[PDB]
RNA sequence: AAAUUGAAGAGUUUGAUCAUGGCUCAGAUUGAACGCUGGCGGCAGGCCUAACACAUGCAAGUCGAGCGGAAA
């Protein structure tokens, strides 16, 4: 599977004597549509090279997150540096409510219904951390039960 | 039974960066006005300004089973 999404290019410069060497920043993301979602940032000269390398990268980062058969179990909260993400599970037919770069996380991640908020910084390399950082904070009502050694009956009951 | 199902961001400071931080934009709205354009219908709406000044007509009469009457 993996689907593939590039969340940013951007091009950017090293002051050199001669001039300026112009390079390029590409920020992508991967997952498999169910639960494993991984980022990768790729630098080049050229586009399409940054691209790759990105995607190299990303695919080498995936991590699992619970997912609530296309939404989440709970709201979570995203920081990084000065990126903050609220995400809120949401009733089906809702679609992705994200903002930018949270949006293509959350696709490829497989996550079709949820409320997001992006306070603080947008940029997208932070956001995408942060939107990371709070999928990987989510844990399944099972996998609550389990730490507190009850049963998903008796933790909402 | 139901009385809800709800939350997007972007541009712009730098050679580049990340932050901070303004400014700006996408929405919805309206007793609107203006420009261009203009077929019909239904239902609403229509001096936000000068509590300015107002021509003209009209917007408070009715009762003869209260009364003397009798203009017609
Ligand atoms: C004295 N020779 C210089 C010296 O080799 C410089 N490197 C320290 C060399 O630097 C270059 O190669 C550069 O990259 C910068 C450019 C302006 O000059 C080029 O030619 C520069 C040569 O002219």
């Amino acid at each position: 599977d993996l689907q593939e999404k590039l969340i940013a290019v951007n091009r950017v410069s090293k002051t050199v004597k001669g001039g300026r060497i112009m390079s390029f920043t590409a920020l992508t993301v991967v997952g498999d549509g169910n639960g494993r979602v991984g980022f990768g940032y790729g630098k080049a000269r050229e586009v399409p090279a940054a691209i790759q390398k990105a995607m190299e990268k990303a695919r080498r980062n995936m991590t699992t997150i619970a997912l609530n058969e296309g939404t989440l179990h709970h709201p979570v909260k995203g920081r990084h540096s000065g990126s903050k993400v609220y995400m809120q599970p949401a009733a089906e037919g809702t679609g992705v409510i994200a903002g930018g770069a949270m949006r293509a996380v959350l696709e490829v991640a497989g996550v079709h219904n949820v409320l997001s908020k992006a306070y603080g910084s947008t940029n997208p390399i932070n956001i995408v951390r942060a939107t990371i950082d709070a999928l990987g904070s989510m844990k399944s009502p099972e996998m609550v039960a389990a730490k507190r050694g009850l049963t998903v009956e008796s933790i909402s009951e």
